[PDB]
């Protein structure tokens, strides 16, 4: 072998791991959501702020700890690349020169170079975009037969954002087909075609609207008589909905957005935010398994971190992108590195710890040092599993670690949104180590923590 498939091990139904008695409760009272709610709206509007500015990027705003200079982040972007070897979007080696075209066409000395007189510079995504840490659709892969290596793993790839979403212009390519944007707490490069520039007026008239959110992971918007494509609409999405008809940003030939009313008597959406009950969060938990493990959003798959980031702000509730900062800033994190597998399973199983867990509240977080992180997912109380009470997580996780009797790795893989006891495959582990792979259980990593989100930063 060496990339080792596993079965899925529990039951695809949040509604499985939710009480009959609290079927019909919200999760946290009105206080705490509208909390959560007026926080979300401060960051995810923060690029529309007199507060933002083109050359600081934020992975929580407003939060210093998380500044960072765009320039820098640019040049070492550019550094990194330059001083390594990979493979192509089609597995073939990169030419010894392949970033010099891509720093050339970044034009940094020139930074940054989109005016913003009178808050120009804010801006919207028109179509949904893969953000890339270069201007550019080639991959970098790592050796594709190498574990944990090859697709999904392009490490240009950061983000999937969606139509709506509020940024700000930074910096075009000179070619003019790439544009740096940054919001939802993610930096880097998209299509031009997919961002529009917004004045004053959208954004008041944009804050008078109701909005809505999708109920469904995708769906199609209609084809009127001289559309020249279908668009997808993703969950995640928030868009303005006057008389029941959606409204989407689509860009004018001024390269200014406007709205577009849409024929929405097919659609599925509700008034955002939608109401955080127990039975609202098993829907939209349940329209995510089975969506594969997109590294970085990757074809508009989410990775382990984005997928929580994305659930949460259905509801208002806002994570950063990244697992470290989700561990981290989403809550006060609770560290376990000190603690063994039976101290953890005593927290999360039998509850036994100093601080009390809230399934559906509190993310579980992995990593192979006592800082790092490598997977988060979304703590959901316990389940009975092989005649044993378990600790269940919903995530999206690529494969556990294997490592054989030469020390060489494998991966146990899942590669799709899903369910999981904690210890995902641990129920493998003889059969696994009858064929020489010992599985790397994820309650021995050497990071662990648990991070409560009811506390509003
Ligand atoms: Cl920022
Ligand atoms: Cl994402
Ligand atoms: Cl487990």
């Amino acid at each position: 072998g060496n990339n080792i498939t596993i079965p899925i091990e529990i039951t695809q139904d949040a509604f499985h791991y939710i009480s009959h008695k609290d079927l019909d409760k919200n999760i946290i009272d009105k206080y705490t959501i509208r909390q959560m709610n007026e926080y979300f709206n401060t960051q995810y509007y923060f690029q529309w702020s007199d507060d933002a500015n083109q050359n600081d990027f934020y992975y929580v705003p407003n939060n210093t700890q998380t500044k960072n200079n765009i320039l820098k982040l640019e040049n070492d972007t550019i550094r990194y690349y330059k001083e390594r070897s990979g493979y192509d979007k089609n597995y073939l080696p990169h030419t010894s020169n392949w970033v010099n075209s891509i720093s050339e066409n970044m034009n940094l000395k020139s930074f940054p170079n989109i005016p913003c007189d009178n808050h120009s510079c804010r801006g919207i995504v028109v179509n949904n975009a893969q953000v890339r840490s270069l201007p550019t659709s080639d991959a970098f892969y790592n050796n594709f037969t190498i574990p944990g290596e090859g697709y999904p793993f392009d490490y240009i790839q950061l983000s999937a954002l969606w139509t709506g979403t509020p940024i700000m212009l930074i910096h075009m390519s000179t070619d003019k087909k790439w544009t740096l944007i940054k919001g939802q707490g993610t930096l880097g490069w998209v299509p031009t075609s997919s961002i529009a520039n917004v004045d004053e007026s959208f954004i008041t008239q944009w804050k008078r609207y109701r909005l809505v959110t999708p109920t469904v992971r995708k769906q199609d918007l209609p084809i009127e008589k001289y559309d020249i494509n279908n668009k997808i609409l993703e969950a995640g999405s928030i868009l303005p909905e006057h008389k029941g008809k959606l409204k989407i940003p689509v860009k004018d030939k001024n390269g200014t957005a406007t709205l577009l009313t849409v024929n929405s008597k097919n659609l599925k959406f509700t008034t955002w935010p939608m109401t955080p009950s127990y039975k609202n969060f098993a829907h939209q938990i349940n329209n995510y398994i089975g969506m594969p493990y997109g590294w970085g959003g990757m074809d508009f798959n989410n990775d382990c971190s984005g997928l929580l980031k994305r659930l949460f702000s259905t509801f208002g509730i806002w994570l950063p992108r990244s697992s470290f900062y989700q561990a981290n800033y989403a809550g006060q994190i609770y560290s376990m590195y000190d603690q063994s597998e039976e101290q953890r399973k005593e927290l999360l199983v039998e509850q036994e710890g100093s601080i009390q867990l809230i399934p559906f509240m509190t993310l579980v977080s992995f990593g192979n040092s006592k800082t790092s992180t490598s997977h988060i997912g979304l703590y959901m109380g316990t389940t009975e599993y092989n005649h044993n009470k378990v600790a269940i997580m919903f995530n999206a996780p690529w494969g556990v670690k294997l490592v054989n009797g030469n020390n060489e790795q494998g991966r146990a893989l899942v590669g799709q949104t899903l369910i999981t006891p904690i210890g995902i495959g641990d129920a493998f582990t003889e059969g696994l180590s009858n064929q020489d792979w010992a599985l790397q259980s994820l309650w021995n990593a050497v990071g662990f923590n648990t991070t409560l989100l009811t506390e509003t930063p």
